């Protein structure tokens, strides 16, 4: 077995360099984690949600790691400290558990977001307050099992020992690294899916715009005016007869629908009405110049208006139409707010008016705050990936070839990044998370 002092390498000023960085970063990391752990339990709206149970569990795994790692790293390297032979297997095992639990905490946070975005109405039933804690425990137990194995019956006896960590073999590290790479593969595969489903909800085009405003329905419905309609506002007949509307439906689809149409039929019939709306605007002397100046987003906002009150109606908004052509967005936004169209349908008008001033689909963005929560995580996962890649790579190199004191020195400075990662992560939540930033004004006082 190799000696304990052989793993202590400090070429003069690098001993006081770890002493100034590791002690400052480790105390500052435990300062932010405690400001997050209490914050989740302090606010009534944050404690109930399962997403914040994984944010809290990360801060819990980070707080304990920030104190256990910074204590034992400065102790062993800077002050040449050796507590006991059994206590060391406890120190290392405690660091191994707290940092593995940070990874696992984020995997559950990534799984939480996958279910939320992939299956949104079935999320609240697929993931409950209890189920999240059951998943937390399972993750914490498997964290402790893989982390304390050396402490238990695993140690390097006839098998070669690791040149980075004392008393631990190459075979156990290989096992933990492969286990951690399995947790990372889980994170990468689950989050790649999270970004794909988040793009689906932020995706906008006119069909998805008017789907919100007009209201999609594959069954025959009645519009505000009282006439029979189908899909995205496709008025069938003004007539009070449903059988007349049912006949009009079979006429417009070319099949015996019996009151129900398919989604791609509603999309077919929609683009049929959009093409017809566009032609109407073009064959309108007052509307065409306005349409000519508007972009792919603002053009859709005008078609939205033509869908609502027809070409002859929209053409009447001469005051606003002049501003839309002159690109005076803010002046048109306030002028349109002074219309009867805003006084009759404020809900829809505000959104339409916004698309005219911003030039963005943000006004029609579904699940925006739940989607921005997935964005927060992405950055947290990026930092995690950045900081941990050099540390794990040196541990992988350790098992394949023999490494000299020059590599051993470099590993100690990479180990400092885990501490930086755990310090940076609660700052990301303190800046992006809107629910945390909104609670930051009330909870602290
Ligand atoms: C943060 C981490 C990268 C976690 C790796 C988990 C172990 C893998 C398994 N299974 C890590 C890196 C370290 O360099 C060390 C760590 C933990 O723990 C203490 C107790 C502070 C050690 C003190 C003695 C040093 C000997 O050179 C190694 C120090």
């Amino acid at each position: 077995a190799p000696p304990m002092k052989d793993y202590m390498i400090l070429s003069g000023p690098q001993k006081t360099a770890v002493a100034v960085l590791c002690t400052l970063l480790g105390l500052l990391s435990a300062l932010e984690n405690v400001a997050v752990l209490y914050l989740i339990l302090s606010s009534h709206q944050l404690r109930r949600k399962p997403s914040y149970l994984f944010i809290g569990s990360l801060a819990l795994a980070d707080f304990l790691a920030s104190v256990v790692f910074a204590c034992s790293f400065v102790n062993f390297h800077v002050f040449h400290g050796v507590d006991s032979k059994a206590v060391f297997l406890l120190k290392i095992g405690s660091v191994t558990m707290t940092f593995t639990a940070s990874v696992g905490s984020l995997l559950l946070a990534a799984i939480d977001r996958y279910l939320c975005l992939r299956y949104p109405p079935s999320y609240k039933a697929l993931l409950t307050r209890g189920r999240a804690l059951v998943l937390l425990g399972i993750m914490w137990v498997l964290s402790a099992l893989v982390s304390y194995l050396p402490l238990m019956g695993w140690t390097c006896c006839p098998r070669p020992c690791s040149e980075l960590f004392p008393l631990i073999p190459n075979d156990y590290l290989l096992s933990w690294l492969l286990f951690i790479a399995f947790l990372f593969s889980g994170i990468i595969y689950t989050y790649a899916h999270v970004l794909w489903k988040a793009h689906q909800h932020v995706a906008s085009n006119i069909f998805e715009m008017l789907r919100i405003d007009e209201g999609l329905r594959l069954k025959i419905y009645k519009d505000t005016e009282g006439y029979y309609t189908i899909g995205i506002g496709h008025l069938l007949t003004k007539s009070p007869s449903l059988n007349a509307a049912k006949s009009e439906l079979d006429k417009a689809i070319g099949r015996n629908t019996n009151g129900v149409i398919t989604k791609d039929e509603a999309e077919k019939l929609f683009n049929q009405d959009v093409d017809a709306a566009v032609r109407g605007i073009l064959r309108n002397a007052k509307l065409k110049p306005v349409y000519d100046s508007l972009d792919a987003v603002r053009r859709a906002a005008l078609i939205n208006m033509v869908f609502q009150m027809g070409e002859t109606g929209v053409a009447g908004f001469t005051n606003s139409l002049r501003m839309l052509q002159q690109k005076r967005w803010d002046e048109a936004a306030v002028n349109l707010a002074k219309s009867r169209w805003y006084n009759q349908t404020p809900n829809r008008a505000k959104r339409v008016i916004t698309t005219f001033r911003t030039g963005t689909w943000d006004a029609y963005a579904r699940m925006r705050l739940d989607v921005e929560l997935a964005k927060t995580l992405g950055l947290v996962l990026a930092v995690l990936l950045i900081c941990w890649f050099p540390v794990l790579a040196l541990m992988a190199h350790s098992l394949a070839t023999t490494l000299s004191d020059q590599v051993k020195k470099a590993f100690a400075f990479c180990s400092m990044l885990c501490l930086i990662n755990s310090m940076v992560n609660p700052v990301i939540y303190a800046l992006r998370s809107e629910e945390i930033r909104s609670s930051a004004h009330h909870c602290l006082a």
